[PDB]
This record gives C-alpha cells, structure tokens and sequence, in this order.
C-alpha cells in the first residue's frame, strides 16, 4: 500500500500537489474549522499515515475558517424571542441596544448588529437593537 501523507496545515494547492505526487486521486470538501486558516487543510479521509491502495481517492477537508452563519431577521420580535431565534441559528452571545423608533416598535427589535442576512462568525456578539421613545 501507499501511505497517505500528512497534509494538515498545507494550502489546498500544496496538499493536492503532494497527494497527486503520491499517485492519489482527489476530492475536496469545504468545512469550517476553528484553528486551521481558510484554504488550509484540516485533514484527509482516509487519514494521514494510513496505508491504502495506489490511486485511491483521498478526500481533502479544506478549511473555510471559523464557523459562520447568516444572521436571521428578528425585527418586530421581543428581545426574548430574538434571542431564541438567533440561538436557533447558532449564535449565543448577545447584548441589548436602544435606538429611537416609532411608537408601535417601541420595545420591539428594529434590527441587529451585525445586520440581518449578513454572514458572521457564531462567536461574535450580536447586538439586538430595541426601539425606544
């Protein structure tokens, strides 16, 4: 068998060249990772140092950086509802802000920071802006 080289950390291009030089076929998967930078390799399947048949396909897990999610719209909800919905989307760190609104939005969410539909790391604090006035 041919040993799968350990390409964790290598750029996707460099890792793929290394694997190709050993005769492997390649498929890539793009996955979040908290410690390998974007476009660098997390690991392979089959894993580094495994012995496999010459020419076998190796799956190369390529980092897209830390996990990110799209911020859901939570406008006109209560703060409590907004926290539940943001939590369901993967976020967990929240702060409240006040900003002037029309009477019927007073006490309701008028937006977030980062704003709705923006992609954000799930480690980021999401400010939930509530109408005041």
């Amino acid at each position: 068998g041919v040993q799968v080289p350990d390409v964790r950390g290598q750029s996707s291009a460099d890792a793929i060249a290394t694997l190709q030089n050993r005769g492997f076929k390649i498929r890539t998967l793009q996955k979040p990772d908290s410690t390998i930078p974007p476009d660098h390799v997390i690991g392979t399947d089959p894993a580094a140092n495994t012995s496999v048949s010459a020419g076998d396909e190796i799956t190369v897990n390529v980092s897209t950086g830390p996990e990110q999610r799209e911020i859901p719209d939570v406008s006109t909800l209560t703060y409590a509802e907004a926290v539940k919905k943001l939590t369901a989307a993967g976020f967990g760190r929240f702060k409240q802000a006040n900003s002037p609104s029309t009477p019927e939005l007073v006490g309701k969410v008028i937006g977030t920071n980062p704003p709705a539909n923006q992609t954000s790391a799930i480690t980021n604090v999401v400010i939930i802006i509530v109408g005041s006035g």
